[PDB]
Parts: structure tokens; sequence; C-alpha cells
């Protein structure tokens, strides 16, 4: 058999990207995994360490501030992940340092893949903050909305920097594929939490895990929060790269809750964790569900395989053998 289209990874070393290495290998394809230092064999090992990656996996030198740097490693591909993304979100120019580079990084991107000839389809993986990141909540967001940048240079929420730069690298990839006749799939995911490979913890976690730790300044996230598994998220980027139907913005969440209503299944789940029951910054009243609504994903065929009980258990598990307390 022989292996399926050669596929890049771009940010590979990441808690996203490198799980959906180990996913693109095990369906079979020679993946082309992309770091912006290759010689770091703390971040390049657990790669090469994954199972298929002797014989299917390669490890690339790129960076998204390098023009050219991702031309040798797309030439020949079928298919391009692009998930990596800066996240440096402390400088002092933003626009200059955040927002202009992360829109740039995904354009040269999208060229190198028109130069290549041979890609076929562009995965492009989005985040929710370009969707629901508005003045005015709604009670449900699908791939049709999106977020207000205005309004995030205006009220400079925390994080602004990064809904803008995602909301925009959206937007103009989509620009560029429709202006130069491209395939492009946008997937938007809401909080990732599964297992990581890394040493550190991802940042989805540090959040994810706020209620059980005492992460106070993360509770305004969990106050109305949206989630998918890392598994189903990568495996969906994988069905929505193979379905010949699949086309535009795809939401790819699997669970809506609240604060109050997340800290309740902790509460009947893991009894050995303390969970409070009142957070600070936030109220005691009424909170209902804010829905991402994943029809659209679904409808083409795709089913989630895992709960939000799931992923909890997934993700203090491996924390558990590092990070976080067993209490
Ligand atoms: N995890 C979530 O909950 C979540 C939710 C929604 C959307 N997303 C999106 O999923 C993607 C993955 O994020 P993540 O959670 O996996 O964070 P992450 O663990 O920090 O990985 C992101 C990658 O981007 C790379 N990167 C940053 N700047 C780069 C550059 N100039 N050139 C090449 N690579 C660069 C990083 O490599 P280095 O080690 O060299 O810095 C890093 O490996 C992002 O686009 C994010 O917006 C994630």
């Amino acid at each position: 058999a022989a292996a399926k289209g050669p596929v890049v990874v771009t940010g590979a070393a990441g808690f996203v990207g490198s799980w959906l290495v180990r996913k693109l290998l095990r369906a079979g394809y020679a993946v082309r995994a992309t770091v912006r230092d290759p010689a770091n064999v703390g971040k390049t090992k657990p790669l090469l360490d994954l199972p298929g990656a002797a014989e299917r996996l390669s490890i690339w030198k790129a960076d998204l501030t390098e023009e050219g740097s991702f031309d040798d490693a797309i030439k020949g591909c079928t298919g391009v992940f692009h998930v990596a993304t800066p996240m440096d979100f402390e400088s002092k120019d933003p626009e200059n340092e955040v927002i202009k580079p992360t829109v740039e990084g995904v354009l040269s991107i999208m060229r190198a893949c028109k130069e290549a000839g041979t890609v076929r389809r562009v995965v492009f993986t989005s985040t929710a903050g370009a969707v629901n990141v508005e003045e005015r909540q709604k009670p449900v967001y699908d791939e049709n909305n999106w977020s207000d940048v205005d309004f995030c240079r205006r009220v400079k929420m925390t994080g602004w920097m990064y809904f803008v730069s995602k909301t925009l690298a959206d937007k103009a990839a989509i620009a560029y594929a429709a202006e130069h006749g491209m395939d492009l799939i946008s997937v938007i995911p809401p909080l990732v939490i599964g297992p990581f490979i890394s040493a550190g913890m991802p940042p989805s976690l540090l959040t994810a895990l706020a209620l059980i730790t005492g992460n106070e300044p993360h509770y305004s996230i969990l106050k109305q929060v949206q989630f998918v598994h890392l598994d189903d998220l990568c495996d969906a980027e994988i069905f929505l790269f193979e379905h010949p139907a699949a086309a535009g913005r795809y939401v790819c969440s699997s669970h809506a809750t609240t604060i109050h209503g997340l800290a309740a299944m902790l509460r009947e789940r893991y009894p050995e964790y303390r969970i409070p029951e009142r957070f600070r910054g936030i109220d005691d009243g009424d909170l209902q569900p804010v829905h991402f609504s994943s029809k659209k994903l679904l409808d083409l065929g795709f089913a989630f395989k895992y709960t939000v009980e799931d992923m909890y258990d997934a993700a203090i598990r491996t924390c558990r053998e590092k990070g976080l307390i067993p209490l």
C-alpha cells in the first residue's frame, strides 16, 4: 500500500499539531512535519517517536516570518494543514508584532501552496474567537458568524490581539483562495482538550482545569465555554480534507456549557478534587450556554466520538503524570 500523498503539518511540535501528525500517520499518510528548529531535539523527539514516523515522517525547518521557508516542504504535497500561529500576546505593538505577522504568515503559506501546483486542498485551523467575539453575544453561532474586529480593537478585552489575528487571517486565507481558485477548508475549534505529548501543560488545559486548580484569571473564559476533544478535532480535519464535497468554514465543537454546569460535572465526577461553589469575577446570575453549531460538519457524515467526560478523563490523567496535583 502506497502512502497517501505527502501532506504538511505546520507547527507540528505543538499541542494540536503533534496529535494531528500522529493521526495522519495512523491513516496512512506520509507526513512532512514543519518546526521552527528541527535541531531542538527536545521538541522534535516526541514526533520521531510516533507510530509509523520512522517510515513516513520527515521533519522540516520553516518559519512563518521567513518568506519561502515552506516552499521546499510543500513542494510535491497534495495537502497542507496550517496549524502554526504566533502566540506571543504580550507585546507593545500588537498590530505589527502579532496581527500583521499572523496574516502575512497565512498568506505566504497560501502563496507557497499555489506555487507548488501539487496541493489540491488547504486546511486552515481557525478558532472560535474568529466567530463570536462581538458586543452582543448570540445564543447560537455557526460558520457564518464573524468576530467584530473593530469591537476588539475598541474595548481590547484580554486576548484581543489573538481574536483579531485569527479573524483577519481566516478572512484573508479565504479571500486569497477564492481569488486564485484554491480549495481551502477553515476549521473552527473551541477550547481543545485531550492528551498532550509535550512536557508542559497546553495553554488550553490551563483554562480547562482552572476549576480543579485555582487558576482564577481563566474563570471568565469558562463562564460560557465550548469544548472539543483533541482527537475529534484532528479526525474532523482529516475527514474534511478527504471528503470531496467539503468546502468553506466548518465549526468543530462538540459541547457547550457554563462555568456553573462544568463545576457541577467535576463535583459529581471527581469527589477527589475540591470544586468551589462560587468563582471570583463571576456573579451568581443566570448563565445559559452559548452553542456552536457543528451541523455543517455533521451533515457531511462526521460524528464526534468523545464526551466532555472523556476529555477531562484524558487531560487529568496525562497532567497527573506531571503538572497537576492528584489531590
Ligand atoms: N489548543 C486550543 O484550544 C485551540 C483552540 C482554538 C484554536 N486553536 C488553534 O490551533 C492551532 C494550534 O494551537 P495550539 O493549541 O497547538 O498552541 P501551540 O501548542 O503553542 O502550537 C502552535 C505552534 O505554532 C508554532 N509557531 C508559532 N510561531 C511560529 C512561527 N513564526 N513559525 C512556525 N511556527 C510557529 C509553535 O512552534 P514553537 O514551539 O517554535 O513556538 C507552535 O508549535 C492555532 O492556530 C490555534 O489558534 C487552538
